[PDB]
């Protein structure tokens, strides 16, 4: 029959031997363990013949679970590609132990059919990191064919905790996920997105972890290396087109650094909360002290954010998993509550302006202003609707009624709904969609520049050195183009914006009209204040233009009280930009 | 040592073996397999032992490959659920032969750890019908724990084939993938949406597969039954929340009957276009012989498609499954093709009206009608764009604009843009989603309908007649609801605008004037086709409401031509109801 050797062998000790259609090589291994201290086991092989038909399968056998593979590791790509590993390495999975101390044995065979020898060398290594601290960063690297995971232990007094892990080189790619500890551990290729919270990654990746999800107070992280770096956003190899040959990758390889840290406490959010309403009332305030002296949009934001939740996978929404504290089944609530701004000052100018109107209406004895301020109040709703789930689908509402608000200052510079339809379709056709694009909108830009400045002596040269600048700004975009067209359009509105107030304001001194006080005071206080917006808008914390594990190299953690990123800086600063905007108006 | 025993035994033969911790038993197996003819093997395991600690571990070897499981296999729930199962039946995936006729060995191998014995029953069956013939129904049953795949071979001059599963109890749910021909085949719950294009199905799925995405010229359709069937859309079992104890699931399983059918050839293709435009060319030719005489909805379209077509999943879009042919990309041809007449019949309204035009200014030597002809083009478009991935998020603009050109018709009965944008709004409130709706919107609906005659003895008796019925038809929809609110909204709207047809109709008869013939002929002609449009709308093809398992229950195959299914006849008619509609109020 079949010749079935065994042995009793031991930890950390390379075994080389031979196997061939005739043996079977059975290895015990005995392992102590303890309730309080948890450690993994790893059983690592190579080979070192080349076999193409018949590998050799080896199976790990222990008291609950099975785990079997064949190497030469055969992996598959795209376009029916098949990889090949020779080297394996993984981590069993160990269930609690209920006894204080249970020594646990297992087993790990090899077999093979090949009618010829073939030799092996296979290693158990109690790893001694398998339980990550908190604060601490861990290195290690892992291939296609060796995936690892590590078992993290909520502390007591903590609520939640983050799992950041980075990489210095981008390629190849990756899927980090998070799993409650419970055999199996679903760390191959083809299962790995089952269950638990998965993101891919290719530099960085962050995975925000709670303890009422995980009522065993543990949970395991597990890093996974594809095989083709496509879904990370690269270029697919051009290797021949060969059915049924394995193509070897040669060494590829990645080196992480994972950190487990603890989250912020309700202290940030109320600290946040109490600072994002004490800068808007000290608004209200100081004009109460002067006084007395879209829907579709929202179903498909829900749907994601509902389908993130229950799925598992984190690669729908752009969050900046760096700086996103949840609250709820809101997985980034500051960045929903950075727009509450919007509302307060929105409404700060309808009061203000009733209370003009009204006190015209006394002396006696508009309406376009009421626009932009229900234009800015409901920039509070859209705009923190889409950053319940950003996505290229649903991105054009974030920033373009901005665009819109815009235009009625262009208007009311020029003193509606038709222009402002124009707007709106014409930044849908825009934010649709490049080179050919990139010499079109430049020509549009300069004969739309042109037409504008011909339907408005000083006035003709005042218009040529707008032009001039203009087509400045729109060689700067064409020659380098570092940034998406998003942001450049946005760029070139304001500072169109900014360009015609100056114009307005350089008319008033060819004219011997003086400007009082308060107007100068205004237009200063936004320009400068437009200035950081513009600074902290032109930062991109997240860009939907590539690959969601791109998407996530530019993450950044919170800046300001622990709690907002610089998106919300610009929220913040982008609502009073808007008041300033319109009260220069008003007070023009 | 351990004590291992050996034997040789034959396929056919169940065998009652005793393992305890000391005990590995090997069972060889020898297979007779030809090129021409390949046949699957597969291993079925019951253990009629009650152990919730330590299980028996089953290992499956093969040349190139190698499975292994543990029984009682335990599978995972929802909320950390555990069911436990005691048989388990699995197919090994054989890579084809090169030679002739090779014999193919493979090994079976029992073991476990636990101290006390455990008795098992092991058999290894030759499956018989593996290949599955064109035309030929095959039944079999399937549990949670007992996934069946079979090999289709693509015969010699079919392009493509439609694989159609069907069953007669709804539960349990079910996912049936289509998989390309390579060693291993991914039959288990957690792997099983790795590759191929799977659907989860409770009643009937259907899945169009192509020769040109499998070359080998085979394929293999793996079906696995569920634990929870949730994602089918039912109610879960309110079991105690026990975190470690397994809970029996009882005796579920699944009878499901698989059929696979030539799709229709290039022909059908040919004649569904020569068909639809010879119907619409009729309409240009008589009315010759006769002178003789959503922009993001697109965007979310697109990206969607293009999820289905390269992830594989199947659950996104809410197609005809049984009646939808592909050509390209796109993935349902027919329902795209059969909004073509809406753009001609549009656009012969706008030839007819300009030469009516043409004619009174050389006489005498609109808009209106323009808006409707207008809104008739764009529905060729939007209802076509809809048509390429139906889904719950873009359902709203497949009917909203047929409401708003209702309302342009009653506009010219009333004799605009704002009444239509209050419309638009209104039905975006209302499909944005329930006894509550189902109390308010007839409540809404009768405070509308007073408020819609009071602003409009004849009259008043006329108009409490008219409200009579209407709120007939608020208790028919609020009674059984049998359908959804998009129907119904659909059906009030067209059978209010042949009311006030009709009424129109009667105060014409009310008063002297006699109507024409070819106005008589064509509200006849249109009341009559819509007629049959509302019985073809009424049925009901696919209904996002339900998860996508359920609404495939209501496909139903090609009527006309093999090509078109029931809404493509709606659309047929729908187009031909509101040009009949348009051509009564030019002749009134
Ligand atoms: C686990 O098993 C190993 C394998 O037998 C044990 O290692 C042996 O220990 C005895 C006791 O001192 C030595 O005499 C042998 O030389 C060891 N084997 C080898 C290959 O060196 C080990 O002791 C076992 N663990 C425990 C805790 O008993
Ligand atoms: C991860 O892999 C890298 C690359 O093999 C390792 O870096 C090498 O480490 C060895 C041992 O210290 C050095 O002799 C080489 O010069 C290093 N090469 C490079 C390019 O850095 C690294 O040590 C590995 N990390 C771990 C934790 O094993
Ligand atoms: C496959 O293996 C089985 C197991 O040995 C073979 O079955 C035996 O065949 C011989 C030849 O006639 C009989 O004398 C034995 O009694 C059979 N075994 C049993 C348990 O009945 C079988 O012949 C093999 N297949 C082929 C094609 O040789
Ligand atoms: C699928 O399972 C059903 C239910 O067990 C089988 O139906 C039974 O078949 C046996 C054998 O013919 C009968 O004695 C029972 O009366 C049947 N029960 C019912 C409720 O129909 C069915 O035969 C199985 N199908 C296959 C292909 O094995
Ligand atoms: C079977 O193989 C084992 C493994 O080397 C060996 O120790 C044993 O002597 C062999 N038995 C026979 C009868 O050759
Ligand atoms: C394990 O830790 C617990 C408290 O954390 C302690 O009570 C117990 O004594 C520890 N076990 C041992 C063996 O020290
Ligand atoms: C713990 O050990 C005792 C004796 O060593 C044994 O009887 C008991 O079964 C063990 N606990 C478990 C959960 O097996
Ligand atoms: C494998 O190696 C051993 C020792 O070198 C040798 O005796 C044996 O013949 C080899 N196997 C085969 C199939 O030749
Ligand atoms: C080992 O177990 C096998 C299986 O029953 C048996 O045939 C053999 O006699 C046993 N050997 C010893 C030494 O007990
Ligand atoms: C298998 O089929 C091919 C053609 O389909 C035929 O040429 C060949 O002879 C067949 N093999 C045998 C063993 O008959
Ligand atoms: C086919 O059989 C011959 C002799 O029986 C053998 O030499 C050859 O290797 C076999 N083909 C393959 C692909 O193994
Ligand atoms: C298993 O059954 C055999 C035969 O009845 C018996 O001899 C053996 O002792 C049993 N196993 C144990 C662990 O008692």
């Amino acid at each position: 029959p079949k010749n079935v050797s065994q042995k009793d062998a031991e930890f950390e000790r390379t075994y080389v031997d031979e196997v061939n259609s005739e043996l079977v090589n059975i290895y015990t291994f005995n392992h102590t363990v303890t309730r309080n201290r948890t450690e993994g086991v790893r059983v690592s092989v190579n080979v070192l013949n080349k076999q193409k038909g018949a590998p050799l399968l080896f199976v790990v056998r222990q008291k609950e679970a099975v785990v079997s593979f064949q190497v030469p590791l055969i992996l598959r790509g795209m376009f029916q590609r098949k990889y090949l590993y020779q080297k394996v390495e993984r981590t069993l999975c160990q269930p609690p132990t209920k006894n204080e101390s249970e020594i646990q044995f297992f087993y790990v065979d090899v077999s093979t059919l090949s009618p010829v020898n073939t030799t092996y060398q296979l290693r158990v290594s109690r790893m001694d990191d398998f339980v990550l601290r908190t604060g601490e960063q861990f290195s290690f690297n892992t291939t296609a064919a060796q995936p690892q995971y590590f078992k993290y232990e909520f502390p007591e007094g903590v609520d939640s905790v983050i799992v950041k892990v980075t990489s210095n080189k981008a390629f190849p790619c990756s899927v980090i996920s998070i799993q409650d500890v419970l055999c199996p551990v679903y760390d191959l290729d083809n299962n790995v997105a089952f269950i638990g919270m998965y993101q891919t990654m290719t530099k960085k990746a962050a995975i925000t972890v709670q303890r009422k999800d995980f009522p065993s107070n543990s949970f395991y992280v597990v890093v996974v290396v594809k095989t083709e770096d496509q879904a990370c956003g690269g270029s697919l190899p051009f290797y021949p087109f060969a059915e049924d040959e394995p193509v070897d990758q040669g060494h590829r390889q990645k080196t992480l650094s994972v950190l487990v840290s603890q989250a912020v406490t309700s202290e940030a959010y109320v600290s946040g909360m109490l600072f994002c309403l004490g800068i808007f009332l000290s608004f209200y305030l100081l004009t109460v002290l002067l006084a007395c002296w879209a829907l579709p949009v929202v179903q498909l934001v829900i749907t994601y954010q509902t389908v993130v939740n229950v799925t598992g996978n984190q690669d729908i929404c752009y969050y900046n998993f760096l700086c996103a504290h949840p609250l709820g089944n809101l997985s980034a609530f500051n960045n929903i509550l950075s727009n509450l701004g919007y509302i307060l000052l929105g409404l700060l100018f309808l009061l203000i302006i009733l209370q003009r109107e009204i006190n015209h209406n006394r002396a006696l004895l508009f309406g376009l202003f009421y626009a932009m301020g229900t234009a800015l109040m409901m920039e509070g709703l859209l705009s923190a609707c889409y950053h319940v789930c950003p996505n290229y689908t649903n991105f054009q509402f974030d920033t373009s009624f901005m665009y819109m608000i815009a235009g009625l200052c262009m208007l009311k510079l020029y003193q509606a709904y038709a222009c402002l339809a124009i707007v709106i379709f014409f930044s849908v056709l825009g934010v649709v969609f490049n080179t050919a694009f990139w010499i079109v909108f430049s020509i549009i830009h300069i004969i739309a520049t042109l037409l504008l400045s011909t339907q408005l002596v000083d006035r003709m040269v005042l218009l040529v050195m707008g032009n001039v600048i203009n087509w400045s700004l729109a060689a700067y975009g064409l020659i380098m183009r570092p940034n998406d067209f998003a942001s450049y359009l946005l760029a070139i509105g304001i500072c169109n914006l900014l360009l015609y107030f100056a114009f307005y304001i350089i008319m008033k001194l060819r004219s011997g009209e003086r400007i009082k006080l308060i107007p100068l005071l205004c237009i200063v206080c936004t320009s400068v204040v437009w200035g950081f917006a513009l600074f902290f808008f032109f930062q991109g914390l997240s860009t939907w233009q590539k690959t969601p594990a791109e998407s996530r190299e530019h993450n950044r953690d919170c800046i300001l009280l622990d709690f907002f990123d610089d998106h919300d800086i610009w929220h913040f600063l982008s609502s009073i930009a808007m008041f300033g905007s319109f009260l220069v108006l008003l007070t023009l």
